[PDB]
């Protein structure tokens, strides 16, 4: 039951199952994983593919020789398993050089280095088959108000993203970029803190069609925001290039729980939306098996990610397929929401006395929305109580 | 000391000093204010102007005759005082008809009525001199996931804003629109929940140049976001058409405290930014004198709004004018942030060995940002301790 | 399926289904309910009982004559239905006189009036069968730091609660008091903001055995706290006299959604705890049918409260009864948690070399907690996926 | 100006200025500090004393020989400088063995080891002069609901604290214990999450007089709580044995900014309260110089902690000493708050017709609290604008 297969397009970062358990207040609880072993164990679990930071796959400061050997080993594991690599990203946050940012570090030479580090890994990503290249500006921001001129920082952020878009255009690459928003941590406030801010920023770039968002469940929830709503707006803009799935219990540090944990009802409505809208990108899990777990718990946690997606997928499908739910949706006028407000046009609206002068405001106010009955049908399906 | 004058461009909504003190758990503590008295008392305090909802100025359901009388009284008060009306807005939230929204109500006839209600008040706003027309979609959203198809809702929201833009274009009006974001309350989640989401949505409108944001201090803070950062991004996009100033203590219900209360340091950095960037729009206070206050406390609270702006203005000016602060800004490389990252171009960057192969990553990592010394200079100025 | 009966001990406040829908930004969407009709409709739904504020049952400012008539009507409805009244409370928040508090108002005469208002309703509560009298100090607090000396306020709060305890002792009443904590709203910060603060305060009262807590799901979640954990600590202290069940989506205004909505997984673990610990008090729903709903939606929402409790009750029971879950609990050493740490005593511990000098810290560190596998068993049961 | 001296009782943890800058997403940006150098540099800055975890002073796993040498070096630095050690604590969180807790780990042998680790360091603390021994149960809690039986966990927590109290009683030590609450991080939820929960738990211990709280500014703010209010309640209970001062910007990860940053107005009201109540314990800074800083920034940040306390101390003193503020406090009836509500007694209250039957509720409701004018006087003083 609920066994994942590659058609489900489930993917995992090397850094997820490979997280050793170091947190602000504690040392590693698990040994480091060989990327080759992760590719194999994930393939056995039914995953579609893997993702990586440059520094997950090639240890930082590697010579050309060692770099080659790490990449060759990895590609062989991908060949043995048929695992794909739909997305890759740059580590612009771990090394102390990035303590004030990469693309928006106050130090100009760091910003140039950030771009060269990213461009090198774009080449490798394209070679391995990645269709999306993710930017998470985890270090772009400040802890204090005077440390960062944010208009200048956004100048530098636009400049970097424009340069990356000129680079892929000059190479004839098909890869597109996806910004992964996060409101805070490790910086006190991070630039482009939500899906909305990232989408707005993209529209000021030179080639906006090359850039979308990679929203993460837990990150929008760290701002108390409704993650299905933000995904809906990303889909509405045509910008949902990729997505990070995990769990988060409210407004606190970034938990990265396995998907399904945290806000379970939001996970249900998210899966309902992704499936209904026909999202066809990777279902990527950016999660961390809690450091309480040994290696067997790591793989159980990763399996649980896919399992919870597939259960929720079945619950939302049954919900939508239920005639009683279809009738409830009509009773709540979800169908009227889809009708143009005034396709008859502005002048017809202005002359339409039934829209104002003769609008019976009180009869319309008295019509109950029947939202609670519909939500309890949704709850009944989610819990299997139908 | 710190006495406001009309050149300071301080404005107040009729609904602010006129808030009677009804909250979810209690009845009104103050009698209703005559708009004419508010215009006069505000003018005596040194305010530049007033704003209004349609239903603040004309009681809902007013005949043409009574409407005329309410407007004539109001204009006379504006003539006696020289008070301006730089902004107006529509009440699309109080009446029970709007319980599921205005522009995005599931009921199509409510959406049409919403638009006719707004268009009527745009005409009056333009007549009274308003340069900005604000939309706060306080009822646009949901408490439960199935109640609102958010992609369809954004269709309807775009349709309404496009119709309003066609209307002002057809009338030859100069007025522009500003979306006021709010993440939640009174709906469980509100559509376009932050400055970022509103800015992104604007770029999908037919005439994006007609639309900006009216961000509110407390609303971005209800999402835990950095309000000066969001204002910076609005300024960066050229979209800061208007601004709502008040106070908010963290993530909870919308407090609307007088400006300066709540997050005092954020208020300092906000005033520093507005003044430094040369923002020239109204400094509008969307606040509520707490219901603990009688009428004398109402006017003291409103005076306190302007007073705190002017103190903070002086502190930020002294901060920026301090040679020790100018030197600290250089020590933190705020000037390098303003320099293009790679004006020499992509190819020069790719061939620049000092940007990667020969970049001494560790020497750069060892350079301290000196952010704490700069922030303590900012703290010293804010507190008058220099 | 999942039909509630009076043995389930489900109770509702008159103010819950009777909420007319007035919120900070909107007028009532529903007509007022006759308390007699609420008693009957709730009895038909399978509820065990009702609760009330004094001013829900007798309109404020009622003469003795009218008061008598309102009470007689109500008791007759209770006689016709067999509905019980296990809890009552005082409205010390709606009337403008309480704008700075009841028991801790700065004005001494208001504090005395608060106590007389409460004592009058204790008499009625005792007559109607109430075993618990709830205090919600919704107005006790401040919006600004200088407005309330909090040590003096706690003096006054202790004085009032001591006086109430002397009153019930002098009358020979069996009724006990329960403090309902709330962190904020309508005050900027409310005194005794969480279960913990309320429990600590009780231990300074003259007769601590007369006082417990009435924790509310949404209120602890408004502080981002774990509601099952706080309930566990209340049970551990022997102080869970009563409980308020509802839903809340994170840190924002007090939503009072129907129970089961909001944090669904927390609702599961709460029901699991209440049932496992053998809590036998009322399962009281302090919720508000959203103002989008008409009267049919009001009763559907109230039914949904009980329904979700009973589904979750069945899921947690099946979870606990599962042999695979019992084995998982042993694998995670939940049984070792129940064993005394050092029943051999301090001196034996000090001389036990296996507890320090010879403790193999690394072998113990390597033992995985197997928490993820256990939680995925819990998730499987909650969703019906076993 | 604002130069700290030892009479100000400012203290710092070795782990504060000694924080190397490793965070969840990045490596250390600073070399490790020798505790002897920290003692000296802090003494030069005007600090009163230092605190430590066992593992800050003696590296984990040290032989008796090396342990002795580390302690001797440290005591010599304390002798050269006259620096005191008013508080010490145990590291029960860094080592992987504590991944599920110390005192409440599910594994019984870990709980015993936790206690032996703590008891060893109590001996050293007492020797060095510590009057308070702090327990921060950072690992006590869970990420998932089934992992921790919280009633059993509180049993184990009581058992451990009782054993520690029996140990100090058996040794004739004067040292007292202080629980440092934290709501979350590194566990998803931490047991005893706030000051209130810790105070309540203490009252169930065998010897409650031996236990108080060590509240931290940022930790209560991570729950959105009012830190001055919680301190007031701790003072009211007689339990403010110690205090941790720092800065935090709202509900997010534990920032540990230098004191004064974060919520500046809350810092003002906190200093006002501590000074007014005559708190005489250490003013301890549990903060982390941001990892953006080099060693010079570390000492500037630490100096800034004391500096901001002393500025705020002067502002609050001037506020309280202002005749205009004294008059405002009377206008807001802060003096009436201090008067007993009903020292005439219950029966006199019951027979007092002026407290109910003849209480003019509307005249009392119409009396404005004048809170805004008082708060603007407080704001004026804080900003130096008087
Ligand atoms: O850079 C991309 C990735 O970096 C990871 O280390 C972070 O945990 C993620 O937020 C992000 O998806
Ligand atoms: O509609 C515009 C205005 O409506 C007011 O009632 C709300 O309080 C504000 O958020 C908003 O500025
Ligand atoms: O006074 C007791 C009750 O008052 C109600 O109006 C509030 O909504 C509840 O928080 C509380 O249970
Ligand atoms: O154990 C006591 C101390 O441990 C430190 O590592 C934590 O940062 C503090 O929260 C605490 O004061
Ligand atoms: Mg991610
Ligand atoms: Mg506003
Ligand atoms: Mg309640
Ligand atoms: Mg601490
Ligand atoms: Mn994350
Ligand atoms: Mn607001
Ligand atoms: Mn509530
Ligand atoms: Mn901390």
């Amino acid at each position: 039951n609920y066994q994942p297969t590659p058609e489900d397009r489930f993917t995992f970062g090397l850094w997820t199952v490979g997280w050793q358990g170091r947190d602000p207040f504690g040392d590693a609880t698990r040994r480091a994983l060989d990327p080759v072993e992760s590719v194999r164990r994930l393939a056995e679990l039914g995953a579609h593919g893997v993702t990586f930071h440059d520094d997950d796959l090639i240890p930082f400061g590697s010579s050309d020789s060692e770099r080659e050997e790490h990449v060759k080993r990895f590609r062989q594991a991908l060949d043995d398993t048929g695992m794909k690599v739909p997305m890759a990203t740059t580590n612009l946050f771990t090394h102390p050089v990035f303590k004030d940012g990469g693309f928006t570090a106050n130090d100009r030479d760091v910003r140039r280095y950030a771009l060269r580090k990213t461009i090198r890994n774009i080449d490798l990503a394209v070679e391995l088959g990645a269709e999306t290249y993710v930017a998470w500006g985890g270090r772009e921001g400040a802890e204090s108000g005077g440390a960062k001129d944010v208009r200048d920082a956004l100048d530098r952020m636009k400049e970097a993203f424009d340069l990356l878009g000129e680079y892929v255009t000059s190479q004839g690459y098909d890869i597109r970029f996806a910004i992964e928003p996060k409101p805070n941590e490790p910086r006190g406030d991070i630039l482009l803190p939500t899906v909305g801010h990232a989408l707005a920023f993209i529209e000021r770039l030179e080639r906006p069609e090359l850039y979308g968002v990679n929203p993460e469940v837990g990150h929008e929830q760290m701002a108390g925001l409704n993650f299905p709503h933000g995904i809906a707006q990303a889909l509405w803009a045509g910008k949902l290039f990729h997505i990070d799935l995990n769990g988060q219990n409210g407004i606190k540090y970034d938990q990265d729980l396995r998907f399904g944990a945290g806000d379970l009802r939001a996970a249900f409505w998210l899966v309902d939306l992704l499936e209904s809208a026909g999202y066809s990108g990777p279902r990527h899990f950016d999660f961390k098996p809690p450091r309480t777990e040994d290696f067997d718990g790591v793989w159980a946690s990763a399996a649980g990610c896919m399992r919870n997606y597939l259960i929720l997928k079945e619950r939302a499908a049954a919900f939508r397929a239920d005639p009683e739910v279809q009738e409830a949706l009509r009773a709540s006028r979800l169908d009227e929401l889809a009708r143009p407000t005034a396709a008859d046009g502005l002048q017809a609206l202005l002359d339409d006395r039934s829209a104002f002068e003769e609008f019976d405001v009180d009869a319309a106010a008295a019509r109950g929305m029947a939202f609670e009955r519909l939500d309890q049908l949704a709850m009944d399906h989610l819990l299997g109580a139908r």
